[PDB]
């Protein structure tokens, strides 16, 4: 038995300790280069948060049991200057994380897939306590955010998966692959940088339109 509900300020330090103790060792790139102690990821999933969109899953003795925590995001304006995320990152790992995405943006936009969406939401952290796994929270967690888009008329749903297993998470809820980039294909400076077991394959940006 658990509930649903919307991320507040005052939750912020408790969204971080289920984080350090779930998804900084557990989410496939984390635990493949060994995070460890990461404010940068700290400060990244912090960000979204006065957002109003984001969503804790918490068990009946109120401990907070999955996040999923989105943000919303604005086409780019006709004068927009592209900025890397991985350039005001000073740890070494995550600065690694942060190339990723950077690589995958630059070779896909999703605004142009949605030409005439302004404002997506972007599913940006998501994180189910082990113990509470494969009872369908990820799933209660998304479909939450619906209801925001539904209040706020945003059609598009944009969610970068970082494995063909979560991947297939959002596909069972009804997400379609939009961008897909295999691990042995992303070498930016002409080698292999994430080498983690093979069933992962590689990232997948996920879709739905709600
Ligand atoms: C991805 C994640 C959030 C899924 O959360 P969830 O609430 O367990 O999602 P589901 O209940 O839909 O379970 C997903 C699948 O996990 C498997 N599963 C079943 N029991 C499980 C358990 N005890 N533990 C782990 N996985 C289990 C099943 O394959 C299940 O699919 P199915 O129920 O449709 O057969 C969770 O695995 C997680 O936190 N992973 C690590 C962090 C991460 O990778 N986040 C996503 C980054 S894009
Ligand atoms: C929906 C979701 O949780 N995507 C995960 C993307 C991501 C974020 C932060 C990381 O440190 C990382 O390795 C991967």
């Amino acid at each position: 038995p658990y509930t649903i509900e919307l991320i507040q300020p005052e939750d912020g330090e408790a969204v971080i300790a289920m984080l350090k103790t779930f998804f900084f060792k557990d989410e496939p790139l984390n635990t493949f280069l060994d995070l460890g102690e990461c404010k940068e990821l700290e400060k990244y999933s912090l960000k979204p948060l006065p957002d109003n969109c984001s969503y804790k899953a918490v068990n009946k003795k109120g401990e907070i049991i999955g996040v999923f925590l989105n943000g919303l995001m604005r086409r780019p304006s006709p004068d927009d200057v592209p900025e890397k995320a991985a350039d005001s990152c000073e740890h070494p790992k995550f600065k690694k994380i942060l190339s990723l995405m950077d690589h995958v943006e630059e070779q896909f936009n999703i605004f142009d897939v949605y030409p005439d969406e302004e404002l997506i939401l972007d599913g940006k952290i998501l994180s189910v306590d082990t113990n509470y796994r494969g009872l369908g929270i990820a799933g209660r967690l998304t479909e939450r955010a619906y209801e925001y888009m539904r209040e706020n008329g945003i059609n598009v749903y944009h969610v970068l998966c970082s494995s063909h297993y979560s991947a297939r998470v959002m596909e069972k809820l009804g997400f379609h692959e939009v961008f897909r980039m295999q691990f042995a294909d992303y070498k930016p400076q002409g080698e292999v940088v994430f080498k983690p077991a093979a069933p992962h394959v590689g990232i997948q940006v996920m879709a739905k339109e709600v």
